[PDB]
């Protein structure tokens, strides 16, 4: 990642282990569960595109997941190419193609010199936003159930069903049609208590009064 | 966070490893056990609005909980709004800036080490703590006044019990009226002993008082 | 806490994780043993107010010693008004600005780099060790007095347990005593050694 | 390793002990898996030739691996001599000999040499070209210890399609040497070897499918 | 501690969490054997009087031992008085931090010329912890006796091991070389003599290698 | 241990606890194995003598062993004393007394005159001249301890060729302290099974271990 020097200069610093370790036990152990988004983020803060790819190729399962993470990132590279179409001056650097921002056809000399340019390009920003692209979708797609599907017990408490309710509802949107949908599919009784308390109730009050 | 640098500079790093791993196991093993709230306020010093979302993001389960903070969020910003209705004049933040969901990280970084400075961090911190206080209290399985000294149970693990639990339903909030509460709910032998001592007794004298 | 910079300078740090994780530690794995209250000392080196506060506050069980804990501050920061009444002059700290309670991180930070410093963090902290000392001593299962050595126990190991149990309540009285509650063999043999003898004498004379 | 400095100047720092015990961890647990050689190349950031030679000291099993990978190199030191050989005669003032490619590997080379050669301007970077030939040696034991050949992956009657997709590409990376490969042939063996159920949704979709509309579809 | 800055001086850090945990876990595993003498030296690397102080404290149990070194220190405290009778100079309970504040210790301690208080300290610790491995090493050196179906190696592991906590790691004598050779077995023992005098010991466990 | 702080100043550091306790336990777990070497070359980069005496002080066990690293160590500080005596007379200003061999052992050396020697400039390295006869040493110590003979290492029969070439190695690392071929090669093919050497010796001359291998995969 670049980091800043105490003299506010931008500096080039290795990947430490422990942020190594963390992102890959942060996968074996949480797999593709929604949380592991914003893990990812946080853990390459500052990255230059071959810290993403080094993040990316630590991970030993998962293979389809990263078949359909690449193919996400070619899309966007593909519709950078696009909206972003060689002499270079001095002081200056070449404009980035899609394959220079996912770290394919750029060295980390190219990288650090567009990320610490005077008119500065972020080309780790900008992969990031289309790794995160690709995870969303991945997310999406280890989720076991939608969110119609997901209907409170008749012994389950309502703390419970409500806790797998915006989970399923966090990774398939990786409102009042929420509200209308939670209320809908609580348990009967906890159901005609919800159409009690009447309309625009907050979820604490729902819970306190489905508590029973 | 916003830091220290040796050139007296407040510059931004980021968030470590150990800050976010630390985070994410105290969650796991305390879940909303008053103490959380204290380990958050500290692993979170210095931290931008962004920080606090990351913070907040890495949490797992719990999403019942997590919708009730947004929603005492949402309320905090509406009403900081509402309190908050020249040439070089710089724009103040409204409720969703601080909160982070329409302010960047420049924009949080500015209004932080602007000169006179708007903490957005430590304001949005106060907002997140409410809204824990909120989840801490309806997490309480017990009411302080269930809370009764077994037949065998030593005064000291009662007291233990008492005082935990009235930490959970005040949320660690500040009485003679929890002494009067204590003493009746002590078992036969040692109310007898605290009723002997005189009124005004210290925690320190009750306890040696009932320890045989 | 406040630690110095390369200026020369004390300069606010955030209280670290692997400090914060330390203290939690030390509570659940040694309860009160004697030797928490030297370990709270070295963890909160530096510390201001605040700092003591949130190393209190991540204490999740124990909530009957951090209730002790409290009212042992509050008679120290009373105890400090009444040594200082009220009267380019500098604000000086009341009792609850010591402990926290009605004071700003700034205004600590004020008072501790003030030249003079007004050392709030140090003052507070005594007045915690104060209150550690009295549930040190609560939490001792059980008198000096009521050690005594086994008919079989090896004499190190009941001078272990003397020593423990000394330490946990706070000299030729405790001498006495040590002797006094040795088992009848053990106990000739130190009165036959005369005075004078050294722990290491007495250790020698009755290891077998 | 060689870091910048807060100066910013490149000096040479020990070997952490975190990042010894981290790559001694990471060959007890994964072995020669083919995510092993990017966590070898991270944990050697900046390294010189010493720490790379220390790092693949600490292997204490798989020594005919590691016999392997010593060949490996030295053909690789062979063919940089005879692409680069040293001038003889007397080295100018401010000046580092030119290495040969024994210096590059640290059998013929001292500590004080390879940080003179890394921090020269324009500096010559014998840790990375010495990583370069590692990984070279790397490719070929991530190959031996990956002996199940792609075409012998076949989705169980009830095994789920994401499963059998996570074993394809796994046993492809092994053969692929971690190399990003665009081929139809590949994509098409995926579906010529999932197993019948999923098979024929798979062709009821139509040719050109991506990956992600293919695992939706066998999803149940 | 009192160490070296990154702009050349000597400066008071706290002591480091990690330090103290390495100490506590050192004690709680090894107990009073040899080499927890030089783990805590290395572990009190510059430390002042309080330091010292702070890392004895962290010691839970072995109250036996620690009375015993207190017991030391104070004897060292007060044959530092007598040797140095009265820029005012430390007496012996301010090298030992019972008098003395921590300005007081770094004001000794990086004088010019210093007195290294936690240094002088830090001796009177390791001298006293010296006699308390020696009084809890189970075996004299004279009951070291090789087994007639034990390798000669495993008798000269037992044999050191021993003469390190009970020579308190003091340093090939005499007596310890006709020791060793004395108490092996009749077999090897002959073996020994038959290479005659001033063998190595690599030749001694070559020659009875088995 | 020496290290570079922000001046570009070589200064004393602390040993620090993870150093020593990383060093305690590949003692603990791999006792003097070929692989413990270059890891105790590594956790004692930058070491001055009082560092490389505190870990191997550190070591519990293995008194036997450690006897006979000193032992070592005092004929390699006799043989440099006797090629680098030191002169009488007093000490040239802004220079260093002449170290002796047990200076460089650190028996008879300060701590800062072990600092001294080692940022002068020129420096004496005493530090890594130490190491050399600490690792001298254990390398007399990784051979005594070694079990098995390269010429013992026979392949089983029906243990794969992979499996006979790890125990092989790895002996052979033990027998020569991580020092390195024909010889081994003809070893090799000598010892190994008839089903495979059979077909080693077809292969022809100077084969790759990875055409050894591969010749022999099933
Ligand atoms: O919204 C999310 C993701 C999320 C998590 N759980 C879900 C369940 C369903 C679903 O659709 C999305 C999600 N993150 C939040 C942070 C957060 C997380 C949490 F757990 C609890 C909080 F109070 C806040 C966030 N991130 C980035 C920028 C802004 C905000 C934000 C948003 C709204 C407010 Cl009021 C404030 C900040
Ligand atoms: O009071 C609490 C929360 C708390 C914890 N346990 C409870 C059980 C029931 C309950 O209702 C609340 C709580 N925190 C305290 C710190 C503390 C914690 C502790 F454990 C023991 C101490 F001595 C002090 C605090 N925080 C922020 C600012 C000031 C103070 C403060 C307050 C009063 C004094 Cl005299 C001094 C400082
Ligand atoms: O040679 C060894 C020791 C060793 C280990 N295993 C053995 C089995 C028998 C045996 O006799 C000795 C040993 N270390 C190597 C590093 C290495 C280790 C490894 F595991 C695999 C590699 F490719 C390289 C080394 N160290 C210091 C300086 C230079 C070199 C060196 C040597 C040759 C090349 Cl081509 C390059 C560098
Ligand atoms: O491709 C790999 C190795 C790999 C892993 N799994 C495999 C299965 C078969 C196979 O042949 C090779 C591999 N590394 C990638 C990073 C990556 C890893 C991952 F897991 C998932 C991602 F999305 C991206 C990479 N490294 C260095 C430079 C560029 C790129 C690259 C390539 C293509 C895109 Cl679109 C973007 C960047
Ligand atoms: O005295 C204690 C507490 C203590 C521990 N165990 C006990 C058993 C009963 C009991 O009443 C109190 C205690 N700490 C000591 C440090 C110490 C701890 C130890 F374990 C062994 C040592 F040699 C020294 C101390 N701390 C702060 C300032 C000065 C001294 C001090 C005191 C006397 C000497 Cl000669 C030197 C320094
Ligand atoms: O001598 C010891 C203590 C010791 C350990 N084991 C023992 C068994 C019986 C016994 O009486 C004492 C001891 N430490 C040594 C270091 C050492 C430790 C080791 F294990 C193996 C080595 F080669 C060296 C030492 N420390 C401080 C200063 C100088 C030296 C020193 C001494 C002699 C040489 Cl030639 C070199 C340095």
């Amino acid at each position: 990642p670049i980091v800043q020097n105490l003299q506010g200069q931008m500096v080039h610093q290795c990947i430490s282990p422990r942020t190594l370790n963390a992102w890959v036990k942060v996968v074996e152990e949480k797999a593709f569960s929604p949380e592991v988004i914003p893990m990812f983020s946080a853990l390459s803060c500052g990255a230059t595109p071959q810290d993403l790819n080094t993040m990316l190729n630590t991970v030993g399962g998962h293979q389809a997941a990263m078949q359909m993470l690449k193919e996400t990132i070619n899309e966007e590279a593909a519709e950078w190419d696009r909206l972003h179409p060689g002499p270079i001056a001095p002081g200056q650097m070449r404009e980035p193609r899609g394959s220079d921002i996912a770290g394919t056809t750029s060295t980390l000399q190219e990288q650090i010199g567009w990320m610490t340019h005077n008119p500065p390009i972020p080309v780790g920003e900008i992969y990031k936003r289309w790794i995160i692209l690709g995870l969303n979708k991945i997310v999406r797609m280890y989720s076991p159930t939608s969110i119609l599907d997901i209907r409170q017990g008749p012994k389950e408490p309502f703390r419970d069903y409500v806790d797998r309710f915006y989970k399923t509802l966090r990774a398939e949107q990786a409102n009042a049609a929420t509200e209308t949908l939670l209320v809908q599919n609580a348990n009967p009784d906890c159901k005609t208590i919800l159409k009690a308390l009447g309309p625009g109730a907050t979820l604490e009050e729902m819970m306190t009064a489905c508590q029973g």
